[PDB]
């Protein structure tokens, strides 16, 4: 028993994490069968980043002003072209590291592991959850970008996170592994909104699962409600609104747990309107919102 | 810029984990060199378990009776040998995935990354501090048994910590890779006192440096204290006494924020009298103590590997 935030193990990314150095500028790439993949802005320097014309910048640059090392081998790129926000080098060797992979655009909601990298090297490995305004609140120094986010199913590794850039306010934006950026981010030096950020409803009744199978209970009351009573609370508390779909991802944990989402949004609704009293769920003092339903089930039954 | 709860990576790990089963039990392995470690209560049946001669359980195994395998591979056990409340298992192959490590015994307070495995397969990793009452609050389901606590330094993985067993308290009891528990247990199926866990209050100090660092400094006041006053108030909070050692390794970060140790010392008893009155330092509505002083400046400082 007992409930962790645990990230992915790392071995299958950082058998793919090189190093990408354009005259001064030295990020992270990912070195997947012939390809590197980094952020596009690895052709800027300080300056460019106020207000950069990505085709101008490229096409001052050749095949071999990309120095790509993987650890200690220097890869020999034969190509380049820019994809979206991402540069694609193609290198004349195949990864022999390569895992089965897929990139994916994940949902706002959803959480994945990020790999922290400097100058081609793993820091580190944490859990993050993309917010519903497309930003993650990470741990990203100067040189991180091109750092990965990605889930693992058995054997496939499932990118879906590449690190771009930290608004002013210090929350991160980044693209997929096509270069599209999440939520309405553009990658130069400017003042960019983050939209109003709201909590993930699903994931703290996930939670609240959790912890009921844990043994914290105090929290569990004797009134129900409604979608549409439960959904008006949301709303006051800047809570994401739960629909239908939402109900049917948490049976599972309905049925282990023998109490009804309905009953759970009781609870929710219940310390939303009366806080906690200064008491703990699962070793914390507010509502956590980074488990998704299938992350609770998946620590909860041991998949590996 | 960000502060997380952040685990090494685990790769030089995930190469070392194997399957170990004797008999009906099968739990997690470490292979390094041409030795597996394992805890040795995998000899048990959930009977034994109530009150094992190890010795005696020990005896009648052979070689042979421990099906040792690594991903798809089965490998060869030539030789066994108990060291305290671990088995050394002989195999007849040398792990090629073998990393640089040394075997450590951690003090109570430090952090280390744990990759939770089942049936030799890694699930997932997470940092952890070793309580002051030697204790973990892990994440460890039925097989996690022989899942590894580890630091890295560069090239070095430093394995200090074999998961063992979980306490009927939900609390979780290890050993060192010598086989020594952590703390006053022992592998069989009793009721056993953990004792009175404390804060580590250098951890909590090292986190409001890290918050300061990342712009967090709603509690920074200007009341100091004397080392004196403030372990009176650590007392009745049930915080770990800071000592000269604990100043001296808050130092550099002390250097780096030009908040002398005394004064954080100060903030963290008004913040221990008052509480936070519904705020939040690095999105905890609670004050932190799994980041040593180390653990904070490897992540202001982006160290690698």
């Amino acid at each position: 028993s007992g409930f962790r935030k645990m990230a992915f193990p790392s071995g299958k990314v950082e058998g793919c994490m090189v190093q990408v150095t354009c005259g001064t500028t030295t990020l992270n790439g990912l070195w997947l069968d012939d390809v590197v993949y980094c952020p596009r802005h690895v052709i800027c320097t300080s300056e460019d980043m106020l207000n950069p014309n990505y085709e101008d910048l490229l096409i001052r640059k050749s095949n071999h002003n990309f120095l790509v090392q993987a650890g200690n081998v220097q890869l020999r790129v034969i190509g380049h072209s820019m994809q979206n926000c991402v540069l694609k080098l193609k290198v004349d060797t195949a990864n022999p590291k390569t895992p089965k992979y897929k990139f994916v655009r994940i949902q706002p909601g959803q959480t994945f592991s990020v790999l922290a990298c400097y100058n081609g090297s793993p820091s580190g490995v944490y859990q993050c959850a993309m917010r519903p305004n497309f930003t993650i609140k990470g741990s990203f120094l100067n040189g991180s970008c091109g750092s990965v986010g990605f889930n693992i199913d058995y054997d496939c590794v499932s990118f879906c996170y590449m690190h771009n850039m930290e608004l002013p306010t210090g929350v991160h934006a980044g693209t997929d592994l096509e270069g599209n950026f999440y939520g309405p981010f553009v990658d130069r030096q400017t003042a960019q909104a983050a939209g109003t950020d709201t909590t993930i409803t699903v994931n703290v009744l996930a939670w609240l699962y959790a912890a009921v199978i844990n043994g914290d209970r105090w929290f569990l009351n004797r009134f129900t409600t409604t979608l549409n009573d439960f959904n008006l609370v949301a709303m006051k508390y800047n809570y994401e609104p739960l629909t239908q779909d939402h109900v049917d991802i948490l049976g599972p944990l309905s049925a282990q747990t023998g109490i009804a989402v309905l009953d759970m949004c009781a609870s929710l609704k219940e310390l939303l309107q009366n806080g906690m009293n200064g008491r703990t769920i699962l070793g914390s003092a507010l509502l956590e919102d980074e488990f998704t339903p299938f992350d609770v089930v998946r620590q909860c039954s041991g998949v590996t």
